[PDB]
């Protein structure tokens, strides 16, 4: 059987709920102790086991407060998750890529033993909002050893991500006027290889700031993607293939994917 499975068999309601089946704890990461990023919060399951680990970045002028709900929710499904602050709130995407990587390595090596003992350091993922989503793409290109990448309403001036092989779910917002899907999220998705595991999910009725307030669709598909690719958990394939692929009014404007997904 797959040794990385955690939690009960999933349902729609379980994934749409405010929290998953794991109670969570928090560890503050001081700015002074945070090496190579601005600090942040680590959310982790109280139950002693090993889990995959995830770092999440905000965007320009943003703080961890704009992503905290999502890091806590993902951790409650069985992940160790750090929501970062950046060195300055104005850092550019390629700098945020570095900082996401530094945050992964902080969790693995420099957090409390309570946190470090809960991490499988071989199973890592990154996510981020807007310029933090651009940073997610850049880090994925640098680190094909990541198990998953989830850019949220991403922003980057580089439109060509044709080397990336990390399983990548891009979440766009139909009404985004700041990182429009026409010039950011869709070109990024279209440039990813056809031969990798990838998906594009466009939220319906959503602005650029949809990732900054609790969202049941972002939570559902972020957790299903992380389960499928960080944990190789094929109990979550059913949510992603074929996925919400004809739209779902007020939920999903469009969904594209390279289903079926190769299994590691
Ligand atoms: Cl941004
Ligand atoms: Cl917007
Ligand atoms: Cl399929
Ligand atoms: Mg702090
Ligand atoms: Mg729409």
């Amino acid at each position: 059987a797959n040794p990385y499975e955690r939690g009960p068999n999933p349902t729609d309601a379980l994934l749409e709920a405010s929290s998953g089946p794991f109670s969570v704890s928090e560890e503050n990461v001081s700015r002074l102790s945070a090496s190579g990023f601005g600090g942040g919060t680590i959310y982790y399951p109280r139950e002693n086991n090993t889990y995959g680990a995830v770092a999440i970045s905000p965007g320009y002028t943003g703080t961890e407060a704009s992503i905290a709900w999502l890091g806590e929710r993902i951790a409650s499904h069985g992940f160790v998750v750090i929501t970062i602050d950046t060195i300055t709130t104005l850092d550019q995407p390629d700098s945020r890529a570095e900082q996401l990587n530094a945050a992964l390595n902080h969790m693995i090596n420099r957090a409390s033993s309570t946190v470090r003992s809960r991490i499988d350091s071989s199973r890592l993922a990154v996510m981020g909002h807007s310029m933090g989503g651009g940073g997610t793409l850049r880090l994925a290109s640098q680190r094909p050893d990541l198990k998953a990448a989830i850019p949220l309403t991403p922003w980057h001036l580089n439109k060509n991500w044709s080397s990336v092989t990390v399983p990548t779910l891009i979440i766009g917002a139909d009404l985004d006027t700041i990182a429009p899907v026409a010039t950011h999220a869709k070109p990024f998705y279209n440039s990813l290889p056809s031969s990798i595991s990838k998906a594009y999910l466009e939220l319906d009725g959503a602005t650029h700031f949809a990732p900054n307030i609790p969202n049941k669709i972002i939570g559902k598909y972020s957790v299903a993607w992380l389960k499928r690719f960080v944990d190789n958990d094929t109990r979550y394939t059913q949510f992603l293939c074929p996925g919400p692929r004809d739209g779902l009014f007020g939920e999903v404007e469009e969904y594209r994917s390279t289903c079926p997904f190769a299994l590691e």
